[PDB]
């Protein structure tokens, strides 16, 4: 099976060009799936002269397709409620005596089916797919017990049955202390979130170990606990970190050669080193820093000087960044965090797919990777990151695969 | 001909109720793109019990239809070169040299065809409708001549007849002044605005006359001799006001029994209360506030306490604000803002219509009024200001017609 898309304009992303990798008069060829080439018309090799089908492509640009690294996709209910009465002026006591916080999330999650769970993800999954987004990293964390965390992961498994995505799996029971263990992180890590490694590990339904290193979450002594559970595993790890303080959650999953750190706000020069030396991505989250009326800006400009490759996720849940759009997502790294074009575009291309450790599979348009591509209705790739609340895409092509 | 919506939840939005008038278990008869009755399906009026047709909407949340009172809908081009420009380290200077500026959006609205710029303006036209929107305000103002002032009052004119909306719109040419203008205000409004106007009128091609007060553009003096050209018409009037800093612009349109003042940044007290008192609306432009990284918050509370009624816009325009997305508007007026959930749904239902002269005639689930609502996949009304990227519309009901 092979199929040819002609008279295009390619941003490769590939990482060996200057800038986007931009490639004029230029051309796709695909076999089974795969990026059998990609470049200009004229250096098409003659054994890929022809195709079952070709497609005029009408000089639209074409981009590696969408990757959303770091979201929270499932989880049931939403937290409408606490936002609503935080604008009316409720205190955090009120709130929480009305059922708000991060226990709202649990407790909604725990109460629904694998079923029930699927049904109201989808509608999230769509609307990412929507924007040419081929794959998307699902965290659990709203569990906070075996069984529950395990049924999330279960459930993104499920989804990318439904939807022609892929789909890769972070466990994260290390999120927060349920009420039955407060005060007592260290018993819940034995208790819950080890065991429940083990578990999902050995269901395969965990890709990677997640935790949340945090004044109000788990000590680097805590998470390194666990990271070194996974590495003994196998499994690879990431870190949401410098979030509300600096706590050297980044040097520990730098120190771990995690496959990416989140967050960031607060982190420091020599913590930004640490990551660039350990092939760390640093991984921001524009959705998050907007809902919480953060003030504290990530350091851009030092995680620039050392070399270290930024990524840009919608972190997609219902407590503090109910994030759907990845297109806006680096409209928001641009207003927000003043990252350049190029650095927003390859933020959810090249860099996202090396988050989640899929570089070698997916995230640019270079021969033997998967043919996961976006067709965009623009005429230069900046309109991508410009505009706000638009959606330019004109056709998102899975494994070779036109789906819509 | 006549219509039933049975099974559903209301936001009627009724002034005479209080919150946003929510009504259980209700329905909503049409007669002839009119609301015959909007209320408990228990106060139906046996005259009202049968129609030709019969919708059952699941339970699902019925809002009068969406109204954006603030946009530049129509224009040339785009402005991502600059966008890309500026994220890159260029200064003005540079940017000027390439060709940005607002001189981009006037050279390219002048360039194209009326048929193109239909064209170029169906898109963001259609992104609004799918989010629920039903009237939508254009303005001219990217011209700054009289041919192409005109030519935009007929592109969007021209647009209500391609798609089921409801169009008003603002004549603009006093938004700035073009370059063989410069240094010359007066001799502009003489030459150019005022004739225009004339012609405008005599084609009955502006709906109201709008303005832009501010330092860098017309002085309180220069917009009076315009404002009182468009009294003379009978023309209502609008006014861009206290965006970069307090002139007493606002002061000015309530003097005129303004519709509105729009943006408000810079608005003090003593303004907020002329508005008040003159039953002006006071319309928020988050999106512009985004875009333009603006550290000076308009005076929500001193609006609250003068009792002025507040509107919410996309502003969509190529050059402060690319926004195309009313849902997102409301999310970042509360946000951005901290405007309450109804303050946010009221900003762009009936508040807008206020703002636009057609409570009358829309903008709320009242018998008497067009039949224009939103029917939503929502479990409460904040659930269309809480999410981030997201479009739960299920239904489009314009003038008693189902079209989306
Ligand atoms: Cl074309
Ligand atoms: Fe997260
Ligand atoms: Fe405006
Ligand atoms: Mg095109
Ligand atoms: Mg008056």
């Amino acid at each position: 099976a092979t199929a040819l898309w002609r008279n295009a304009q390619l941003a490769t992303l590939n990482p060996a060009m200057d800038g986007i990798g931009a490639v004029e008069n230029a051309v796709i060829a695909v076999r089974n799936g795969r990026i059998a080439f990609a470049g200009p018309e004229s250096d098409l090799p003659d054994d890929l002269s022809t195709a079952d089908e070709t497609t005029d492509c009408g000089g639209r640009w074409i981009t590696p397709a969408l990757i959303d690294c770091h979201t929270h996709l499932v989880f049931g209910g939403n937290r409408a409620m606490e936002f609503e009465m935080r604008l009316n002026g409720a205190t955090y006591e009120e709130i929480a005596k009305a059922g708000g916080g991060i226990v709202s999330s649990v407790r909604d999650t725990r109460a629904l089916s694998d079923e029930v769970l699927v049904a109201q993800a989808l509608p999230r999954l769509d609307t990412l797919l929507s924007e040419g987004v081929s794959t998307i990293e699902i965290k659990s964390g709203y569990g906070l017990d075996i069984e529950t965390e395990l049924k999330m992961l279960r459930v993104a498994r499920r989804l990318e049955t439904l939807r022609p995505v892929r789909i890769v799996t972070s466990y994260l029971a290390a999120h927060a202390t349920p009420a039955d263990y407060k005060g007592r992180n260290a018993d819940y890590i034995t208790d819950v979130v080890l065991p429940g490694l083990e578990k999902a590990h050995a269901e395969g339904l965990a890709d990677a170990v997640d935790g949340f290193c945090e004044g109000i979450a788990f000590s680097v002594k805590e998470i390194d606990r666990v990271f070194a559970a996974a590495q003994q595993r196998g499994l690879p790890v990431k870190l949401h970190a410098e979030q509300l303080s600096n706590l050297g959650g980044a040097e520990l999953a730098a120190s771990y050669n995690a496959l990416s750190a989140d967050h960031l706000e607060y982190l420091d020069e020599t913590g930004a080193k640490a990551l660039a030396k350990a092939g760390t991505v640093a991984v921001l989250l524009p959705g998050a820093f907007y809902a919480l009326r953060e003030k504290q800006l990530p350091p851009v400009q030092a995680l620039r000087d050392a070399g270290a490759e930024i990524a840009l996720a919608t972190d997609c849940n219902p407590g503090t960044s109910p994030l759907t759009s990845l297109l806006l997502t680096m409209n928001m790294g641009a207003t927000l965090f003043r990252m350049t074009v190029e650095e927003c575009l390859t933020a959810t291309t090249r860099n996202a797919a090396k988050a989640l450790g899929l570089l070698a599979e997916t995230g640019t348009l270079e021969a033997g990777k998967s043919a996961d591509f976006a067709i965009w209705d623009i005429e230069r790739p900046a309109e991508l990151v410009y505009r706000i609340g638009f959606n330019p895409l004109h056709a998102r092509i899975f494994k070779g695969q036109k789906v819509s």
